[PDB]
């Protein structure tokens, strides 16, 4: 096996010695060969304190016999010789302990390295929550300024041990291997058990002439060395680096729960031969230990939202309870569409089709059902990955337009469907498409010598249904037969698995109009143990849920007041009220959950009493909403000012806009004219971000861009406008230079938000030009060098300015480097961002003691 | 006593009529005389099924069976002979059941009665806590308009169960009682024990001839009318309440937990006789039981400000063990005047003493220092409300700038002192001062005739020291005595010498090296880690002290280690105390939660060398409360630099706007093109104003300060006209100015912006409403002849119109503040209510027939 030729190696990397102590006597007992030659006699038997000097031997002689010394490692030692300083690595290994000697090429302790990656911390923790992309992306690029690697990776483990990179940085001119896909066999079991004891691997160089280790044969023990940090490479993964052209690696490790799983491991590459000091490498333990900590909240944060997404499906499904049956869940606003996940929604009742969004053609969705009345009759619901992988035989006949389906059989020939689109299922391989039953086998030796993209094109498929999807369409299906269980799931493989699904309404008690109950859903009594004919009666604040002799029993009298002032409140307001509900069941059973209320209507109008349920949230969940319940009003008290503010401003927007259009009316200049050309499109400025709310609501997302004729004319003499009275006010002496054919260019790219982002990039010179300065800016088209044959479009804009240069802090919190930002340099941030969208970015250049704002842009035209 | 006379009473008031039922044959036991009129043959013996209708009847016999009947209460029954309205209040006596019939003059159970106070329920609710006075100010308010009684009061039962009056809202025209104190004996302690059972009180006619009870039934048992709503009040009481000229009232007991304590009374008086129909009274029930967990609720927050205050205290001890000399405690703003709240303090060290606030003279603090170097040599501290009543010769000699002290003995000469100014005790008796040894007498026939309010002056002392404030001068004690058993001497109220021992407040302090060793483990570390110093110095506190496995600490898991070592290196990173989550097993098994303090320590060369964490033990409920802080500062910080980015791009383009109007200008314009471009003007500056002044925190809840500028009339009508020009001339409605030729002429001065805006959102709200058709007219009118000129002022009157239905009320009434619904309509109306209401003026809806109008009237000078 591999972890047995691994364990037993007996070659060491030539960039250490390994002497090995034995755990009696404490003297050597094994020797790297390279340990005379740098060490300095190096024979068997020979304490270490003749080898080093008196402070080294005290120190390493101290912490030789410690309980643990993972913590005092590295050791700083220096040979009696010459006393040039080494690093000290120690592990204990039954056989003989072994300590690494790493010279210290021109820290001591656990946490002293640790502070070598204090800078990396503080930005993964202040991260916004939620965004795995986000959370992966600043952990390479953390590493790439911390280890200093030519390329740096994040290789993700799926469930079929093979692995995808989701997020890569590397030096610029170097082929992207983002979103690539590798076989589970590139990395073995051997490796992938070592990761999660040794947690770091660092090959310096993969042709080294590989030093031996000369244990006597004396020695009873097997001494191993597969903990050691100077082990050598496997003779196939060197030939591996090799055919990537990757000579240095740093493979990290991460791993969940340090029940634990290898999440990934964080791949640092280098053409060159690249040695990585061991306080860095300790630095990124604790790296990869925190992104292992972070990573573990957003699989927890997934949770909470899926959730999340059935406690919404549950009040969903309450709502259509009251709905009339067969059109009402249709006619609403909140329709079936919103129950599961869909491109398209249909209803087929009384021999019509209610199309609800992209579905078939009426004729095509009366094919459906004749196929699903024979091949599936038995089951009353389907869910199928792909229709033509079902077995329809007109699936292509409908194009791609949709693939997939969830439909039940209410009753009779009625039947609800549930469309979704196909979606590109285009996946990259390394080089060898992973498969099932390959194994790893010790026979093989050299490994693939292409490792050139394969794409592996996989067939028409939707999204699969999600397992908790299934019940919801289901539950569905019960509140449509009362208000007039076999599924299959054709997903995957061509087989037709036949399932249960498990209802998911929730526990659901009415009160009629004086106080007593009417209504107890069997999930009700299952919850707390109250068969319906006991609670049918009698009074629900009293009797049912009350503080003594009650059926189920409050915590206390504050629970009781609670209950009684929400079902007063629903009939005030028929929206939903949530509120934390907890009582005692009859077996003592302490129930927390999440009660909500809302008023019950008849056909006349009148509140008949009031319909309220449950939603059994876990502990976790309960305390995300209680604290945001705390600052829940602050989206109503605060949106005032915004709403307010909004409103207000509005107005004398109005007022400009309507003087300066009857101005157009009347006799003007022959260039005066051009002022309310410009003057409109400024004033489009103040309309389009007025309709964007905050800039907190396009960092985390995109904001979206406009689809519209656009000249650059008018943009450049826009701009120009808004920083001339800044400029005339304090003397800046401005100056346009641009291409006379671009004029009638008439780009299709956005017009006002370009205007806005030259023109806090114009201010920017503004701001910082000395008197007289000069101010130039450029254009460039250069349709001819890009390839404009394939629809494509290129800019170029600009912003020189005198003045030795804009400081270094205002500069430097662009392209977020700097987590904290001014009043002032947060606009550049987000106008840096308004060209990322538009495929360009904005840099920074001296030249000649002057400056330079070179933002680029792409129009995505066709 | 007055519970025996109580409890064997045969009275009760002439406003209903009271049937006593046995509880197995169900039959009448007893019953009084005005049963018979108010009932119709009545007598004892009578089945109660042959007094009212059979649907009513069976309704009552239904009740009689439920196990809890005072759900059902109150029952609607009518009586056979003519089907008369009544209320049936039911209650359980071991003896036999009580029912007590009240008569309806134009809600049946405990919920739909409820319901009346559920307006007044949000109001509690939705209340910022921290303070008990707007919570007791509301409820007073609540039971004002819900009982419509003359005065409603808030009687406070303090620890000598006196009571105190905190608040009071009366009908215009009375004699306030706020503030008034009324000694125990009004309400003896057998009326105490009645309000634990019986929550709400009500007396109707104080002079009515109430109506004896008739039990000749000759059994055993004896019925008690205690529980009784009927009850006749005692005979002192009602000579009690003719002084007070209240007829009527209606008490409400309030009882913080149901450590079952009566917090208090809610008073109602009426000088007419008052009815309060029974589902009024219970729901008064439920806004006491509210009221009851909310004032529970502030207590809470009360008692976790203490907390706070001794964390803070904590924290600020932790400097003063860094801080290094007796000449440095003084020197830094974190002084002694912060550690315990005093009006001054004062420092004597080897001859010399350093002042800080409000203290006494040189002179006399030596005499000070003198008089406990003569006094209470055996004590080590001292605390005195008043010197005077302590002991000092020359106590009148400080005046009332120092009256209170506490006084710690540092050394033999070393003193340290606080001081403490007089405060006010005003404190205003009924008519009759209460003193503790004053017992209930059951003898007395008339109380006192007299209720005029009788100030009593109370020595001059200071405010009382709390236990914490001499604990935190003790914590100082150790600190100052260690870097140079004890009794503490109390003088408090009362000439006593009392002597307590204190409990230092010292917090657990653990520090380690540059390395990572322990380097320090206080006495209170030890105590709650259960690990003596010995066994932990020289050992590594991360991995060693605390962590995961073979630890003497142990951690919860791999995310305490991970969390503790960041933040013990970014202590050396960042000086300032970092507050974080700590969480720890003792090695008893004691899982500690606490919260960790971090700051690095510094040498005296300035050189760091090792981090100084000290830990703050803090309740479940406290440490939420900062978590919750953080949360509600999460998205606070967001918002302003979300604004400040909104604001900052609104503005370029409107200086974009100012340039091209300042360039439109040309060499001249003609005669309509500069009017036209006017309008443009002072519309511009609107933009700006509301910019300058945005968020609204003043024109919302203060007086912001307006502009007094050269203004002329013409200019606003015109620039407000053309901001709802645009939806006005779109849509069918219309707009015409009225004739104000002469005085738009005039000039009239004011704040040209802050009127537009008001007038323009005034406008477009008439236009918004106008429904579809007819003509809007805005008048106008200068009053300097019918108003006095001589006085330099002026009055100015803008007058809407409307052709339509008009604008609803209850949207209107929002702008005045009396609404409050999520409609933005209303919103932007009541925000410039006070903005001309900041003019001396006030606007005013006109209802009409055709014309619909509103009123603008302001103070404008000139
Ligand atoms: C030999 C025929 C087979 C084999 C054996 C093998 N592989 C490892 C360890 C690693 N393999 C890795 C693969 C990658 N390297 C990359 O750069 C990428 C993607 C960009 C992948 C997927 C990685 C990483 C490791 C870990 C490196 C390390 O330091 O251990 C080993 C263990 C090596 C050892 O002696 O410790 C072995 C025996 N790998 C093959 O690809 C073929 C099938
Ligand atoms: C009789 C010699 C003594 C006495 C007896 C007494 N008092 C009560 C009940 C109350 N007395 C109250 C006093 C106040 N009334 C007020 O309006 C104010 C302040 C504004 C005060 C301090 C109050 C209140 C009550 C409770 C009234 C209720 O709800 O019942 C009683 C019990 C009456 C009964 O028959 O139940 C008795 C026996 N009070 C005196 O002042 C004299 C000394």
């Amino acid at each position: 096996t591999y972890l047995h030729h691994i364990q037993k190696g007996k070659l060491i990397q030539p960039f250490g010695c390994l002497l090995a102590l034995d755990e009696k006597t404490f003297k050597v007992i094994a020797y790297s060969e390279n340990a005379s030659e740098l060490l300095t006699v190096l024979g068997i038997g020979t304490d270490i304190r003749s080898l080093f000097t008196a402070p080294s031997a005290s120190a390493l002689q101290k912490a030789l016999g410690f309980g643990d010394v993972s913590l005092l490692n590295p050791i700083l030692v220096h040979c009696r010789t010459s006393a040039k300083p080494f690093y000290a690595i120690i592990h204990r290994v039954t056989g003989s302990i072994i300590i690494d000697f790493e010279p210290v090429k021109p820290a001591a302790g656990a946490l002293q390295s640790y502070k070598l990656a204090a800078k990396a911390i503080t930005r993964l923790q202040s991260l916004p929550s939620g965004s795995m992309e986000r959370l992966c992306d600043t952990m390479v690029q953390e590493v790439f300024e911390l280890t200093g690697y030519d390329r740096v990776m994040a290789y993700k483990f799926h469930e079929d041990d093979h692995g995808e990179v989701v997020s890569e940085v590397t030096k610029p001119g170097l082929e992207p291997y983002l979103g690539l896909h590798y076989p589970a066999t590139d990395i073995p079991q051997a490796a992938r058990f070592l990761f999660m004891k040794n947690k770091v691997r660092m090959i310096v160089d993969c042709n080294a002439k590989h030093a031996r280790v000369l244990q006597d044969e004396k020695l009873s023990f097997d001494l191993t060395l597969c903990g050691s940090t100077l082990r050598a490479p496997h003779s196939c993964h060197l030939q591996y680096m090799a055919n990537m052209d990757s000579i240095a690696s740093l493979v990290m490790a991460v791993v969940v729960n340090e029940r634990k799983r290898l999440w990934g491991l964080v791949v640092c590459h280098n053409t060159t031969p690249r040695f990585v000091p061991f306080p860095l490498r300790y630095a990124c333990e604790f790296l990869a230990q925190v992104f292992a900590i972070h990573v573990n909240k957003e699989v927890e944060l997934d949770n909470q939202m899926v959730e999340k997404n059935i406690l919404r499906t549950q009040t969903l499904l309450c709502d259509m309870l009251m709905r009339d049956a067969p059109l009402g869940i249709v006619s609403q606003s909140p329709n079936i569409m919103d129950l599961v996940k869909c491109d398209g929604a249909a209803l087929l009742y009384k021999d019509k089709i209610w199309k609800l969004g992209t579905t078939p053609s009426e004729f095509h969705l009366q094919e459906i059902a004749s196929w699903l009345c024979e091949y599936h009759m038995d089951s009353t619901g389907l869910s199928t990955d792909s229709l033509h992988d079902a077995g329809f035989p007109r699936a292509l006949s409908l194009g791609d337009s949709v693939c997939g389906m969830a439909a039940v059989r209410i009753s009779s020939k009625d039947m609800i469907f549930w469309f979704r689109s196909h979606t590109a299922g285009e996946v990259r391989w390394g080089g060898a498409k992973h498969d099932p039953d390959d194994r790893d086998d010790a026979r093989r030796m050299h490994p693939r010598s292409s490792f050139k993209a394969f794409l592996e094109v996989v067939k028409t498929r939707s999204l699969p249904w999600k397992d908790y999807e299934m019940d919801a369409i289901h539950s569905l299906q019960l509140i449509l037969r009362n208000a007039f269980d076999k599924f299959t799931r054709i997903e995957g493989d061509y087989k037709a698995i036949i399932q249960n699904p498990n209802p998911l309404i929730p526990p659901i008690f009415g009160t009629d109009e004086f106080g007593w109950c009417t209504e107890w859903n069997p999930a009700m009594s299952k919850l707390t143990g109250l068969k319906r004919e006991e609670v049918i009666d009698k009074m629900l604040l009293g009797e049912v849920f009350g503080t003594q002799k009650s059926c189920c029993r409050l915590k206390n009298q504050e629970a009781f007041v609670n209950l009684g002032i929400v079902l007063n409140n629903a009939v005030t307001s028929q929206d939903p009220e949530k509120v934390s509900f907890a009582f005692f069941t009859r077996g003592g059973k302490y129930v927390e959950c999440l009660l909500c209320v809302s008023k019950k209507l008849d056909r006349e109008g009148v509140v008949t009493g009031v319909f309220c349920f449950l939603q059994l949230a876990s502990h976790e969940l309960q305390q995300a909403l209680h604290v945001q319940r705390l600052a829940e009003r602050t989206a109503v008290k605060r949106l005032k000012a915004l709403a307010y503010i909004k409103r207000q401003i509005r107005n004398p927007l109005s007022g400009i806009m309507f003087t300066r259009k009857m101005i157009e009316g009347t006799e003007l200049g022959p260039e005066q004219r051009r002022i309310l050309q410009t003057s409109a499109l400024c004033q489009k400025q103040l309309s389009k971000i007025l309709d964007d709310s905050d800039l907190e609501s396009i960092i985390e997302g995109c904001l979206d861009l406009e689809m519209k004729e656009f000249t650059l004319n008018e943009v450049l003499t826009a701009s120009t406008s808004q920083v001339m009275m800044k400029s005339n006010g304090k003397s800046v002496r401005i100056t346009n230079e641009t291409g006379e054919e671009v004029m009638s260019d008439t780009l299709y790219g956005d017009s006002i938000r370009l205007q806005q982002v030259l023109a806090d990039f114009m201010l920017m010179a503004v701001n910082f030009t000395p008197s007289g300065g000069q101010l130039t800016v450029s254009a460039s088209l250069r349709k001819d060098q890009l390839g404009r044959s394939v629809h494509l479009a290129n800019l170029e804009i600009r912003l020189t300015h005198t003045g030795a240069g804009i400081p270094e802090f205002l500069l430097n919190q662009m392209f977020g480097t700097e987590e904290d930002v001014s009043e002032e340099g947060l606009s550049l941030m987000v106008s840096r961002k308004l060209v990322k969208l538009m495929n360009g970015d904005v840099q920074y250049l001296r030249q000649a003691g002057k400056s330079s704002f070179i933002i680029t842009a792409e129009l995505a035209a066709a």
